């Protein structure tokens, strides 16, 4: 079977065969497309197939498919699963696995970078204090004084699902949000609930607009524990505008390191419930979403007032104008301080080259158009006009429920 | 099997039950999503008719009535005897309005019940088609106070006698390839212009030449007709602060009017059914002007603005884009030609969508098309989950007729 995708700007047509390896489901059927829906313990029985499929992939990639080493490794994992009910990945398999979960991440525009990923193996970790130390080292390595380096840290896999490692933070670095009695919000409205949990667990909140949240770390299924990331490890950029001198007085700043900590990494049927990973920002994640979503810092109106735009009618495009200026400011600021950042033109162009390369060398590149297209200026980026096919390959990153909904409190 | 959609900005959650009445296929499977692919006998006809007339009689609250049973029997006898049937005027009007209502890619559906339907089923020649189309254009244009309309030519019979408008829109600009190797005019219309030239059109060879209509009646060879120039309302494009903008020599036409789609009602196929509304600004300012494969003017505008075009990260493309879109809205407004901006249009669509969930149990919507091509996430549709599925009556794509027509 061959599926074809067209680029409507270039008329370039690509042929996908890779979708023949998809397994998980999309959410869609022949009768309903769920392409814009945000959220669409295993037995021995299901596990060996999942292991075998992964190991066949790994051994093929190293050009040892069907070798003695390959056969011995299948046998060894088979027996391990039979007597212990799970198995342990070799370091090389873990590295390959983590890289491939990124490569397979259909919502990620940054995948040209997938093969450069520093993998920190934290499977010897046993306590929350151990987790903290691992996470500080990740943050310090990844930050690299502004010259950002992609990295992932992987904590022990799930066993009975009663002993899970979890980072309760959605990202390693994020700002607190506090709902005020008057119904307004100080800081980041997205993190209000998590901030209440931190406070309830005994965090002493500074109660400012940009308070870096503490880490809340669960090891081996125990109750989570609080830790403050050392401030000197948290690189931040004050936001200023190249021509507008009043922009700095809005008091805005952001952190340099985007680091997702709430996802589940699946490799060969194993589940790594704590696997924080980080890269560097595309400017629109801060300038469009973090700053301009109505449910976030929501600064559009204030910016447009200061620019003296005509705000009496939407048709003056005042919002569009302020939006662009805010995004110029974010890129200017990061660049001026030498903190790695990529604009949405550069990132989507690199993504299309990556995608074409993948079709040629791998036979496809699953991609989720809804997420890949940037949240401003969509159609003047080359991804807008590119047809894409979304399907699920393993290894993969998956959503998991927030741990405060599922955690069995010990006390 | 009953589905929830959430808005991630407002936390409003709606339940879709309408999708259970969905009929055609999406292109998607449980293994692969094709959400971003642009194009993913008496026996068959009676169920299609019944399904339609049932929904019709339900809508006027006469479901199961004698008049309902009588029409069903009437239509059944007509199909068995004639191999087809004819819609009552009321059914035709209901069906055309519902095809718009069901158009999952249309942001402007709050307006769906205000559609003037022109019944041209009595039309027999290409000359007749031309007269009907001029009247549509004039009625819909209304000197700039635009009114939604559709004109419906006779339905398909044996498929050898199709009515077709060969143009993709009633009003579009010609495209010509130059000795230079560049393109003069609209690059999207190069092929269609060639056919027009080939059929005899005398091309002016300008940058904004309104194409002639190429009209096919009763499966005959199509004929050329020029729309009276005084019926084509055009708008010169200027900017409220940039004095130099008018010197780019840009204009666009006021009436967006799709002419290449097929309207299916109760199994009957209307292969020529031009329909028109009014523009959302970004259709002209982002797509028509700024697509690389269309008028592609970003670079010229950026240069006149004197932006740093050395690096993508100065966001010069984005700045010039916004300015071009301001100019479009400004020019249409100054000349009192109806236009809607993408903020106002998407806000209306969210209100429409809540009405439809409340009153109909859902609203099929294709997010990839609903979200405007600029400033996506500052419009409320970006944060709105949508379910895409196909309901009839419907507008459908059909093959370009020159690939199909036996000459
Ligand atoms: C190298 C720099 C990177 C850039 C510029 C980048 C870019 C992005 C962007 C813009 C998004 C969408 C975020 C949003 O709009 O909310 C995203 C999503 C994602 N990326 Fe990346 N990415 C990078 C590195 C990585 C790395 C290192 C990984 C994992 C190893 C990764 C895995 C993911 C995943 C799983 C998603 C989807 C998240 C979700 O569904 O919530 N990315 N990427
Ligand atoms: C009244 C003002 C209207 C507005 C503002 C509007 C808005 C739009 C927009 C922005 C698109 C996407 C266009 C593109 O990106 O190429 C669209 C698509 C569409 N609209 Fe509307 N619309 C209007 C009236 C109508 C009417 C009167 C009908 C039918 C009677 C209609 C049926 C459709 C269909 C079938 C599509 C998708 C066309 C395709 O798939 O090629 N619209 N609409
Ligand atoms: C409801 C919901 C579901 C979901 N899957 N994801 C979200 C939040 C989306 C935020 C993604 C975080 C940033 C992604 C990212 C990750 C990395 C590693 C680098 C970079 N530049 N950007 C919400
Ligand atoms: C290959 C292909 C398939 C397809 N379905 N559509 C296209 C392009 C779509 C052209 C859309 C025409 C304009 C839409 C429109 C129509 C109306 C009636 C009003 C308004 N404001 N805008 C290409
Ligand atoms: C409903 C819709 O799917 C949702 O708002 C999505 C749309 N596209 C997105 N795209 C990216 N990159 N990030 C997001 O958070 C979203 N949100
Ligand atoms: C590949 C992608 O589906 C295609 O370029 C679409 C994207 N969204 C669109 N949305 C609208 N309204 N109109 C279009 O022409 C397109 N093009
Ligand atoms: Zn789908």
């Amino acid at each position: 079977r061959f599926l074809k995708v067209k680029n409507w700007e270039t008329d370039v047509v690509l042929t996908d065969t890779l979708h023949l390896k998809s397994t998980l489901e999309t959410g869609c059927t022949e009768h309903i497309c769920m392409g814009s829906i945000m959220l669409p313990v295993r037995t021995k029985d299901q596990l060996f197939p999942l292991a075998k499929e992964f190991l066949d992939q790994y051994y093929s990639s190293i050009k040892r498919f069907g070798s003695k080493a390959h056969m011995d490794r299948l046998e060894e994992v088979n027996k391990e699963i039979e007597s212990t009910s799970t198995y342990q990945l070799k370091d090389t398999e873990l590295i390959y696995g983590a890289k491939h979960a990124w490569r397979n991440a259909s919502r990620c525009v940054g995948r040209i970078q997938w093969s450069k990923l520093q993998v920190f193996d934290a499977r010897d970790c046993t306590t929350a204090h151990g987790m903290f130390n691992y996470i500080c080292n990740h943050v310090k390595y990844a930050t690299n004084k502004g010259n950002l380096r992609s990295a992932i840290t992987i904590f022990p896999q799930r066993t009975d699902g009663k002993h899970d490692f979890r980072v309760w933070n959605s990202q390693l670095i994020r700002y607190a949000g506090y709902k005020q009695p008057d119904g307004s919000t100080l800081g980041d409205p997205a993190n209000v609930q998590f901030t209440e949990i931190c406070i309830q667990q005994g965090w002493k909140a500074p109660r400012g607009r940009f308070d870096v949240l503490p880490l809340l770390l669960q090891a081996n299924g125990n109750d989570p524990e609080l830790f403050q990331i050392p401030p000197e490890l948290v690189l931040e950029v004050p936001i200023r505008h190249p021509k507008f001198d009043w922009f700095k007085d809005l008091g805005l700043k952001w952190y340099g390191l985007p680091a997702v900590s709430n996802m589940l990494l699946e490799i060969g049927g194993l589940e790594f419930s704590a696997c924080p990973f980080s890269g560097w920002y595309m400017g629109t994640e801060i300038g469009v979403r973090d700053y301009c979503d109505n449910s976030r810092y929501n600064i559009l109106e204030e910016v447009a007032k200061k620019m003296d735009l005509d705000m009496r009618k939407t048709s003056s495009l005042w919002k569009d104008q302020a939006l662009v200026e805010i995004n110029i400011a974010v890129l200017y600021s990061f660049q001026s301080d030498k903190v790695t950042i990529v604009d949405h033109h550069s990132a989507t162009e690199s993504f299309i080259k990556h995608m074409e390369n993948e079709y040629r060398c791998r036979g496809g590149c699953p991609a989720d158009w809804v997420w890949i297209v940037p949240p401003m200026s969509g159609s003047i980026t080359p991804v807008f006009h590119q047809e894409m096919l979304n399907y699920r390959l393993t290894p993969s990153f998956e959503y998991q429920p927030d741990p405060w909904n599922t955690h069995v409190w010990k006390g």
